């Protein structure tokens, strides 16, 4: 198996959000991932590519023979993944304390999004929920507008299973000294605080407001933004640095003798009024063309659909094609032990099979 | 130094964004983590906690040969400048694989190492643009809308940058040997958001801005204005959690369109819209305490250190001007510490004494 994780021996109990997004990139980078779901789905090959670099495998962990089985593939691995309420592992036998006494060098990961105790620790919920609580919903949008979800990115995946993904590499760090594995608890409210850290450091600086659509990052600086274009098309401007914003107006062909100072937050309104009135008159490869080479921080906002025609993509190889789609390939990169392109989801594995390979 | 990566050396070339931000979570777990300035009182950037602070001139002979004996200690090297940088002030991979054969060396950009747009200037919005990702982002009659600087440079950049440190320290282990990371926040923001391309693929998310599950389109995910103007986040997907909230707005599901009936979602955004406007931020949290109704009012920064379920796990710990995030995630046995406030630039011959020759 390609990739710097090869030989690490994964077993993720089926979830949703950032559980099986840390799997996937377990296996993206060389792992041996297998997933235990329940029978009540089964029902062929799965349509889903997240599920990609896995064995899939079936088992009533709520029966004796699921648990055991079950039990006998945690004592073989190196890490447990599991996205379940607190209390939820314990109560089938599959708990932290019942694995430490198959298995005492397993790392036991925990992907919630409000942690393991406190107020909330047993409501549901979901990314929008999570980054509501701690100040990152609300500073997402316009100004004049309620708050808008950054998709699901910031809490499952940037805040969620990215943070689960350091607990487990870093305690996998941890036990080459000690010869133990440990508990790793990772909560998405805790996660995307970190993610946010800039902000809670330029907050106590008095470099950020908490008022939306104000500050410099969060598209209340006409140089960070995206503007309309001729055709109704986007493009993004990111020219925070005086260098680069001066080289934006030179291709948008405004003098700067004629507009108001870069960073003089009081004339924002006529800047971007000018900005508007100028990018509006082009379309949006026009600016791509012009800006092709520079250091204006000018980009075409692309969508989905057109990501796979845009050169420097392409000859990156970020995306690969599967199944009536692109996909993106592992990150991030490595120069001798490069990962290999994503294996389809699989059909079901007998739970034997996978015992056996794994030595038995 | 407390935290699972307690032994850990990095050395850490000053950039922004990323890089830095990596080199803090290093340091946060516990990783003894050494930034090298450019000599041009304490640093007031709270991103800079849990560093020792050296000054050098690496342009100079004396700047360059101090920094690869650092490097040579060190486990890590983190440097966040374009292509060819490193290469040019001899601190490039195959510099510091002559003094460390051993050395992670990781490489944190935007566009990537190679190809047309690598030596072009950019910040978060600009990679989060080529690749789909900032086009998704707002609502449909409105231009695109940048999410913070949370999904290029933090999450699909710093984060990735970490997850090929800590899995390169891994394949150290049987090989013996470092090697390159290259971390594009191109490509990691692409991965991060792998579920759209995934449904994108069945059939299950569209281009259009506004009209998807998870964008805003869906009015069971969305915010909701309240009486006093104060907003609740709605994440109520699965239909009981759903059921559970319509229950405790006081509508019956009956005169309601279906969850899922997408024709008709403007019609019962407009219901939720009316009901969820009836009451203020604060009763709608109470109301839906301990359910699964998936309804959670949206707190502004200044708000959050009053949250009991904030204050009772310390999510945060009060510094010099506020509160900042503790580390994260959280470990059983070898727990992070409290993160050491941004400490006075040290001499680099202190550090190399310190980590022996
Ligand atoms: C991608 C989109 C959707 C997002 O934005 S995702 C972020 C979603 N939230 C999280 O993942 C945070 C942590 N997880 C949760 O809060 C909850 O799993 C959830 C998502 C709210 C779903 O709640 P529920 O459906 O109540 O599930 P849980 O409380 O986790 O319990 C799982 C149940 O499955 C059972 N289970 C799980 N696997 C098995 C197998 N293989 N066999 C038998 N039983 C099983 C488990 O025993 C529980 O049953 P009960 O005994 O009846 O309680
Ligand atoms: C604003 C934030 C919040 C965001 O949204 S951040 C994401 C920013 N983008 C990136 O970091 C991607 C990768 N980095 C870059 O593209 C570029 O560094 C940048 C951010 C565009 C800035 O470009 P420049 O200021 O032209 O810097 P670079 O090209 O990286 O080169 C830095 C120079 O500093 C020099 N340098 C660096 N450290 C030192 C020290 N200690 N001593 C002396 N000289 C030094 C280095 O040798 C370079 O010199 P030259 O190439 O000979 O001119």
């Amino acid at each position: 198996m390609a990739g710097p994780l090869s030989g690490l021996r994964v077993v993720e109990l089926a979830g949703i959000g950032p559980g099986p997004h840390a799997a996937m990139i377990l296996g993206d980078l060389g792992a041996d991932v297998v997933r235990i779901d329940r029978p009540s789905s089964v029902d062929g090959i799965s349509r889903d590519a997240m599920l990609r670099n896995r064995r899939i495998v079936t088992a009533d962990l709520k029966s004796d023979q699921g648990l055991e089985l079950a039990l006998k593939l945690i004592a073989k691995a190196d890490v447990l993944i599991e996205g379940y309420r607190p209390g939820v592992t314990e109560r089938l036998g599959l708990g932290p304390e019942e694995c430490a006494k198959v298995n005492d060098r397993l790392i036991y990961a925990r992907m919630t999004g409000w942690g393991q105790t406190g107020p909330r620790s047993q409501q549901a919920g979901h990314d929008i929920n999570y980054i509501s609580l701690n100040g990152i919903l609300h500073a997402i949008g316009r100004g004049d507008e309620r708050p808008v979800p950054p998709l699901n990115l910031v809490g499952d995946f940037g805040g969620g299973s990215m943070f689960l993904l350091v607990g487990i590499l870093a305690a996998l760090w941890e036990r080459q000294s000690s010869g133990k594995g440990q508990v790793v608890d990772a909560a998405m409210v805790d996660g995307s605080s970190v993610l946010i850290q800039m902000m809670w450091a330029m907050r106590a600086t008095g470099m950020w407001t908490d008022t939306r659509g104000a500050n410099m990052l969060d598209g209340g600086a006409p140089y960070y933004d995206t503007y309309e274009c001729a055709d109704g098309r986007y493009v993004a401007v990111g020219a925070i640095e005086p260098q680069f914003y001066a080289a934006m107006l030179a291709g948008l062909g405004l003098d700067a003798a004629e507009l108001p100072p870069q960073n003089d937050r009081a004339r924002w309104p006529e800047l971007r009024a000018l900005l508007t009135e100028a990018f509006a008159s082009h379309d949006r490869d026009h600016w791509g063309a012009v800006f092709a080479n520079s250091d204006a921080c000018v980009t075409p906002v692309l969508a989905f659909g057109e990501v796979h025609n845009e050169p420097h993509i392409i000859e990156r190889n970020t995306f690969y094609e599967a199944n009536g789609g692109w996909q993106p390939m592992p990150a991030p990169r490595f120069s001798r032990t490069a990962s290999s392109q994503p294996r389809p989801p699989a059909a079901t594995i007998d739970i034997e099979a996978v015992l056996t390979d794994w030595d038995g």
